[PDB]
Order: C-alpha cells, then sequence, then structure tokens
C-alpha cells in the first residue's frame, strides 16, 4: 500500500463520558506502520477542570491497526482500508460490572491518520481500581481475529495489572469496519504490548507506546 | 415532597451515537409523579439528516424514576432525591452482541425536569432487529431494585419484542444515583409498561408513555 | 388436568458435583398444585461423608412448576405437560464467577412426583459466600417467562442474601421442556418466594417451602 | 520432574449429561510431556444407545496441562503438581446460550495418568451446532494464564469451526488447581492446536491429538 508509508504521524481527538465526568481528549504521535510500532502523546481535559478522575488505561487501546507488523504476504486487512478508511467499535466487559463502549473513525491525508473517538464508560464501582486510580498498564495479549458476517472481529480477555500486584479482568469484543471491501484475512492473532507513562501528577498527560504483531495460526 | 407535584413538565437533550451513527435528540413531556405515569414528544435529529438510521426502542428506557407510583409510606429514593438532583448509568446487554452504555443527569425548576443524556451504542448486527428497525417496543418488565454499595442498583432481564411477533433479549443493569444522601429503600420491584408509538414514517418524531408501580415484595 | 390433583406427593433424587465435592442428596415433599406451595424435606450426603460442603442455597430451586398458582383461564404449560412429563435445564452465571449448570426430570404416577436431577458447580471462589456458606436465602423474584423455538424460557436476575445482610446476583436462563407438545402461554411473570431451614448444624438436613404464583402482564 | 517421564499413558472415564442426554465416555492415549504433546481414542456410550447426540468437540478439551512444552526453567505449574495430583475446572460459555461445566481430577501412578472427569452442558439450542453436530473443531488458540488468590486461571475466547465455513464462539474460564502448594508461574500464555477425528460413522469413537507450548510473555 504505496499510501502507508514507513513513518507516519497521527493526531487524536476524543470526546467521553465515564462515570458522570465528562471530558476531551487530545493527542499527537507518531508510528511505523510496517515494524508494528507508534508512540503518541496526550492531554485530558475534564469538563470540571482537576486532574483525571479515573484510570487512563481504559482509554489506552481506544487511542489503529496499521500499525501491526504483518507477513508481506498475508492480507492485511488495515493497510488495504486506505485510503478509505476505517471505523472501529468495541465492548469492555469488566469483571467488577463497569462497562465501557467506544466507537472511533480513522482517516487519512499524506502521512498523517486522523483519528476521532467517543468513550462512554458506566457503572464502575466508585472504590474499584478505574474510578480510583489503582491501574499501572495492561498486561501483553493476544487478540483472536476472526471474520464474521463480512468484517473482521477480534475478541481478547485481557488483564489490567494493578498497584499491588494483582489483576484485573476485561473483555475486549471490537468490530473492525472498512469503508470499502477488502481482502479478506484468514482467522489469525495479534500479540500487543502497550506502555503508559504518566507525565504529570494528574494523569492529566500521558504518553502511550503500542508494539504489535500479527502470527498466522 | 413538596418539592415534587401531582403535575410535572420535562424538557430533554440526548447526544448519543450508535454504530458510528451521531445524532442529537430533543423531547419535551408531563407526567403525574405520583401516579407513576408520564407521556412525552421527541425528535430525533442524525447528524447526517436522514431518516432515525437505528430502532427508537434502544433509546426510550434512558428517557426518570420519580414518575413511580409508591405507596406512601416507603421511601421513595427518587422523589426524595430532589431539589439536590440524580443521575442515572444504565448498562444494556443485548443477546446478539450490540451493547449500549448510557448516562444522564436530571436538575428540577419549579415544576420542570431537565434530563441530559448520553448515549453510545456498538456492535449490534448490521442486519440485526436494532439496526434494521425490527422491533415494536419493549415487554412489560419486573425491575428488581437493590441497595449495593450505598446506592440503588435496577436489574432486569428485558425483551425487546419484534415485527413478528419473536422477542430479542437485554440484560439492563442500572445505578441510581442522588446528590445527597436519602432514606434507602427495602429492596423492591418496579413494574413498568412503556409504550412507544412513531409519528412519522422515518421514526424520527415519537411518542413515549410509561406506566410504573412499585410493589413492596 | 385430571391428572394433577389438588393435593400432591414428591420424591427426589439428586447426583451433583460442586467444586470437586460430589454428594447426592434425597428429598420427600407435599405440596397443591393449584395453590401454588409446598413443602420438602431433603437429606444431602457428601461423597466423603462430613457436612454440606456449600450453600445449599444453590440448589434450592433445582429441587417444579406445576407448583404455581395460575388463573384458571390461562394456558398453563406446567399442568398440561401431564402426564407425559417435564424436563428442566438450568443456568446460574454468578456474579463472582462461579458457574452452575442443572438438568432434571420430572415424571408422575398417580399423586406422586418424582424428580430427577443432576447438577454441577465449578469455578465458585474458595472464600466466598457459597463455598463459606455465608448464603441464609434467595429474594422473592419475579421470573419471566417467555416462548423462544417452541418451548417456555425463563429469566430472572435473582439474589441471594447473605448473612450480613449484603446480596449476592445470580442470573438464571431456564429452559422448560414438555414430553408432548401443550397450548402455549403467552409471555408472562411467576412471582416467588422460597425459604430454605437447616435442621442440623451441618446443614445435612434441610427443608425448603416455596409460595409461587403467576401474573397475567 | 523425575515423576513426569519422557513418555507417559493415560486413561480416562467421563460421566456426563448434555442437554438430558446422559452418557459415558472411556479412553486411552499416549503423550510426551516435554515436547507438549498427545494422542488419544475415546469411545461414548450414551444411556439410551445410539450415535452420539451431540458435537463431541464440547467434550474435547475436558480430556491436561502436563502436556505442554514449557520453557526449562519457568515455572511448570502442572508438572511440579505430580504425584500429589490436580484438579480442573471449566465454564463453558457459548454464544447461543448454551453453558456447560466441566470438572475433572489427574492422579498419577508410575507412567500412567488416570482422568476423571464429569461434564454437565444445558441450554444448548436444539437446532444449534452442538445438537446438530455442525462443527468440525476448535481453531488454534491463546489461552492466557494468570495468579489468582493462589491458584492459576486459564481465559481463552475460543472459537468451534463449523461445517460450512463459519465460527462460533464460546468463553472459556478455568481453575488449575494443586493438591500441594508449588512455585506460581508469572503470567503467560499456552498456544494450543487440538484436531478430532470421527472413527466412526456415529462419532461415538473418536480419535483426539492436541499439541501445546508455553510462551513467556
Amino acid at each position: 500500500n504505496k499510501f502507508i508509508g514507513d513513518d507516519m504521524k497521527m493526531t487524536y481527538h476524543m470526546d467521553g463520558c465515564v462515570n458522570g465526568h465528562y471530558f476531551t481528549v487530545k493527542g499527537e504521535g507518531n508510528g511505523k506502520p510496517y515494524e508494528g510500532t507508534q508512540t503518541s502523546t496526550f492531554k485530558v481535559t475534564m469538563a470540571n477542570g482537576g486532574p483525571l478522575a479515573f484510570s487512563f488505561d481504559i482509554l489506552s487501546t481506544v487511542f489503529n491497526r496499521c500499525f501491526t507488523a504483518y507477513p508481506t504476504s498475508m492480507p492485511d486487512y488495515f493497510k488495504q482500508a486506505f485510503p478509505d478508511g476505517m471505523s472501529y467499535e468495541r465492548t469492555f466487559t469488566y469483571e467488577d460490572g463497569g462497562v465501557a463502549t467506544a466507537s472511533w473513525e480513522i482517516s487519512l491525508k499524506g502521512n498523517c491518520f486522523e483519528h476521532k473517538s467517543t468513550f462512554h464508560g458506566v457503572n464502575f464501582p466508585a472504590d474499584g481500581p478505574v474510578m480510583a486510580k489503582k491501574t499501572t498498564g495492561w498486561d501483553p495479549s493476544f487478540e483472536k481475529m476472526t471474520v464474521c458476517d463480512g468484517i473482521l472481529k477480534g475478541d481478547v480477555t485481557a488483564f489490567l495489572m494493578l498497584q499491588g500486584g494483582g489483576n484485573y479482568r476485561c473483555q475486549f469484543h471490537t468490530s473492525y469496519k472498512t469503508k470499502k471491501p477488502v481482502t479478506m484475512p484468514p482467522n489469525h492473532v495479534v500479540e500487543h504490548r502497550i506502555a503508559r507513562t504518566d507525565l504529570d501528577k494528574g494523569g492529566n498527560s500521558v504518553q502511550l507506546t503500542e508494539h504489535a504483531v500479527a502470527h498466522i495460526t
């Protein structure tokens, strides 16, 4: 895909609401699509000012499968989708009753990916790890990719690691949709590593890095 | 509660996104809080103009427990919450993988309830009853109300009725939060009846009526 | 149904396994089918002798919808099923990860119902309310009955009450199957009250009483 | 572990019930614990004689993590558990409402593993892929292993492949328990490949082969 280059840039805008707390997020990043790597910086602004009111890890995976190392031969559902574009829809089902839904659209112009997202979380326990900001990051995961009714689906039982060492389970279910039809891949898996680093005391300024590789299974 | 009168008015504003379709909804209604009844009219405006793109029934229950007939003696968690206000958070888990989260805030001034909500739905099958607008309304339900960690929770296995007569299951889980502490009720049940009537071909203009009664169990 | 009389007797046999603990249960009871009431006594024998190793409340609802007061006119799916017989299948999804599946068969001879069941529970936390025997009984419930693919289904979000006053959620999903076709009822609800009383220190000897009424909704 | 040799034998006995159909299974196999491979042959006998009444794939994963290639250094939770023994508990949550629970115990004598299991399935749609025997086998999976409350847990979103090419989702949740404490492993993943081959028309005689490797993640 001549449209996707070796080095790309990214810009992000998110509108969200978590447990009734409204916020917006702005971000910028750079990545190497073929290498499967990317790093970006974000700034969260709570509607009522103030420090980030919940764990940023619930938002991290919302902030682009084009950044996945695929074997050259294998149909790359994500890279093939550009320049037309793609949309994503993800359900996050947490083990303690919190649930979040997120949907986003990605467009491309030149070397720049514009990512516009909406995030909504509800029912997180007021003293749980999300609202109390007790998480440290996601454990490395293996997301199963399958085709269903013409679109690619991703499923993974993810684990958010906690400050003292324990874990908190979250089932992810995602629909990856292309604007135009592309050659479909066979079922496969995407291995991920994502790291979150707070840049300020409040957690409002944060950096994220993801490494992802696709494996023929 | 002198603040809640025999006849009240309502005004609504919703910002939402379903399967990537953005929309806003405006509405107005009237109700009898002590009788447990209310009727309102809504207008949905799709971001891209055009007929309503999905079943309005997924939004109906988002558009106020003050409209519940409670036995005079029983603590009325909802009526007691005013004038301070209340917030609601609901998870809708559909049997076909669609999930929606909704959160809203209700405030009161005089005889007027202002209801401001956010709705987000994802993963609904493109040919399922929601996206294909094949539903007719919710079957009468019995929502169990229980207290958990200081707030009232509502749980119900709801069924959306379909055009040909079949049913489509949806589990509802809701947190009912008050701005200030109120006397808590014992576990109980709220029986509901809700009717949706389209006023235009597109389904963009719709009327809703709900009847609800609380039963000591 | 001349086959179902005003006063009936019951006999029970259960083979089960919970968290690897094998056990069998024997029981006897009496009830008034038209009144919707019944009381029975059980004896649990653990494969390894010893006191009952888990909360009997997980088994209680397994130990007959013929004991439901139905309005004379309404199709009684359960009473109509005899003398041919019925089979039941129930999934219990607990909020802490424990899950139990149960299936049973009921036959009738004269005034006697023979109930033969199988129960299997797994993944209950070793220190949770089930394994630590911290429950007191089920809160009164409203089970929604719907027809799906030719059989009657029952759905309810049940709550097991705990020793200190809290609650523990369990979603029940049941298929009610008849040996021969019967006239189907419209969707409705069955209201229940079930009480468990230990007769010995170990909880191995226990009495259960259920009251159930069907409501046209 | 001197107790686990390069070549081992296996014998199996299962008592089960699926949608009210009782059956028993007997089996024998051979495997290479360190290589992560094993092959066994089974014979299912339905209580009422007759061909196997449901997809054998729901039982396959019930029929031993000692057969996993682990890097020599990494704590092998499963091999360390012998000679004392281990017990397993697994919840299978199918996307169409069917649910199965299974629990089993494995003991060792000499080169022989004895595996005794109980299987119970309910609520599978009468015309679904399980009851209609429309499955072909499990897609290759990546099971996440995490430690929780002192025992190892396995989680995976598995997919059962169907005769025409489609897929059927099943979430697996398993507790792996040792009879005595062992050194715990860090969170990791087990990659699996399992193949089922019918040896008779009815599917009552079947062979299974599994290859599994643990990856440090």
